């Protein structure tokens, strides 16, 4: 699918965007392309703490329920409430308007463990090739 360079990725197909002292999380284009039409998004509550590797919400498609794992840890400060109304933004704008949450990174260096665009692309290739 389509990959962007200014982001750090997770094997479970989530992306992060570091900007000063905040991280914007969402799911990649490869993810939505594989999920199919997204029909519902269940996001966490503000103030709640997310943990690296643990699920914070879920995305439902016409076929299934896909739990989204937080790529890093932090406190949720913001949530895209527009997704409840327009779940489709995930399919149409995964990297921009399809943003799910905004967190205060509690352990910033966790971003080092995160893959880059090229690293992720190779990854997506390997996973697609295992079929
Ligand atoms: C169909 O909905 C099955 C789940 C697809 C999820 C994506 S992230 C699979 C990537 S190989």
């Amino acid at each position: 699918s389509n990959v962007l360079d200014g982001l750090k990725y997770a094997p479970s197909h989530e992306w992060v965007k570091h900007e000063g002292s905040v991280a914007t999380i969402g799911i990649t284009d490869h993810a939505q392309d594989h999920l199919g039409e997204v029909v519902f998004v269940e996001l966490p509550e503000p103030g709640v703490s997310v943990t690296k590797g643990k699920g914070f919400g879920a995305v439902e498609s016409v076929k299934a329920t896909s739990d989204v794992n937080s790529p890093i840890s932090g406190e949720v400060i913001e949530v895209n409430t527009g997704l409840t109304g327009k779940p489709g933004l995930i399919n149409s704008s995964p990297y921009e308007d399809g943003w799910m949450i905004k967190i205060k990174p509690t352990s910033p260096d966790e971003l080092e463990s995160l893959l880059g665009a090229k690293e992720y692309t190779k990854f997506c290739e390997e996973e697609d090739a295992a079929h």
